[PDB]
């Protein structure tokens, strides 16, 4: 076939995908900024591919319903067609990888918690064994599902209270998890990636931070349809990106080189 | 075809593949014992597979030459048709992923610094900026090729001394490369992956240390041949061990729980 524009789903995200400052006078793919726009150039650059940057219709990573089957998120635009490839942070699991396919990771994390500072609290098993401080995770995400499946004693306690508490705990969006823990004066403690907790570290008003080690070890992936015809050499140049030190460039560009909370 | 005995090639690498102290009177995988062996055991259980699992001939992990572009170590054994499927610490890498097929990460690490302590070093940059103290890596591994292909300023320099050094600077094995850093006086420090320095560690008689942050951040994948009846299977068992925790079990069993320098 011709070549043909890439639709590449993404979410709004920070510091992945952001809408630049200067957006509405702008169009296409130069309306956004950030890691994932950075990266979807390189790998379409080596890969030899022209696109277009989508946003993710629901604003979602991706689960399925456990009744009806039925994915969202961009896992689920990749699964019906309406995206050629996912440029995202999305995490490499193994609900999605029976349906679609992943890249080697571009980027390495786990579990973490986000607290604001002052918050008694320095673990996970910290906060399964006291019920002052509430906690939640993102929705339609891996998080969630990790505590969902988990076998760990820290890990399903508190998944217990998490889906039975009231009101609810979860959030739709990472910045509203964010801007929770920042005005629930230390009652609300946050679990999310190690690479997003980071991050926010890094932000003004400089009020939350990470505690405790990672809960696990994962990786993001460039997501593609099974069938694809993208997916070898996407993978293979994620792996040259990594190996020339591009991503880690890209990693301290957007975390730390204009991080607001000093050095 | 009928089920048949799936010949495993693996690496004589502690704490991932070790001789069991009786394993004179011992046959078959019962010689063997150590992370991999263990992550042998899972994955056949999971993939429904018997094996067999032997050492690899050369004793290398696997390089191409770049003249004959002949693949030796346990790549080669995958190339050439003499192992089904390597389980061991092995490298997801370019080159290598042009020639065989690799699982998502079972391990996540990069490279770094082993100095036996005291030695005035704490960082690359600090071993590149000096000559008193001599500095390797492994041959035929990922970390020489590492330094070789890196276009990083620091990396480069160090590639520089390390290929024209005399006495040679590379190790046959990683045991190697620990006994000179031990023997050496602090005028040897050794290049080489997290994981195997986390371990060294952890060993009698305590005098070594990882010194400085990783240089880069990889992962090991389980191999095997392009065209294998096994990767699809193999790559949703590592990703199912790795959600319900069991990874993580194996890395504290191995490297921590019988750890020789204290708690
Ligand atoms: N990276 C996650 C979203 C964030 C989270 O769940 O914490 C995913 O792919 O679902
Ligand atoms: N894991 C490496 C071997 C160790 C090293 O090169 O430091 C490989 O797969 O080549």
């Amino acid at each position: 076939g011709a070549n043909k524009t890439v639709v590449v789903t993404t979410i709004l995200e920070s510091p992945y995908v952001m809408m630049k400052k200067n957006h509405e006078m702008l169009e296409g793919n130069e309306r956004y900024e950030g890691y994932c726009v950075d990266l979807a150039a390189e790998i379409a650059k080596h890969c030899g591919f022209k696109y277009k940057l989508t946003i993710v219709g629901d604003g979602k990573y991706g689960a399925r319903d456990a009744d009806t089957k039925i994915w969202n998120g961009m896992v689920g635009e990749l699964v019906y067609g309406k995206a050629d490839i996912a440029i995202a942070p999305l995490t490499i699991t193994l609900v999605r990888e029976e349906v679609i396919d992943f890249s080697k990771p571009f980027m390495s994390l786990g579990i973490s918690i986000m607290i604001k500072k002052g918050t008694p609290i320095e673990s996970a098993e910290d906060l399964s064994k006291q019920t002052e401080i509430a906690y939640g995770t993102l929705d339609s995400g891996s998080t969630k599902e990790f505590f969902r499946r988990s076998k760990i004693a820290v890990f399903d306690k508190m998944w217990t209270y998490m889906r039975s508490a009231e009101p609810s705990v979860f959030v739709r969006t990472t910045a509203e998890g964010v801007a929770r823990v920042r005005k629930s004066k230390g009652k609300y403690a946050y679990l999310l990636e190690s690479t997003m907790n980071e991050y926010i570290e890094q932000r003004k008003p400089c009020d939350t931070m990470k505690v405790g080690g990672n809960l696990d070890s994962k990786g993001y992936g460039i997501a593609t349809p099974k069938g694809s015809s993208l997916g070898n050499a996407v993978n293979l140049a994620v792996l040259k990106l990594n190996e020339q030190g591009l991503l880690d460039k890209l990693k301290n560009k957007w975390w730390y080189d204009k991080g607001e909370c000093g050095s």
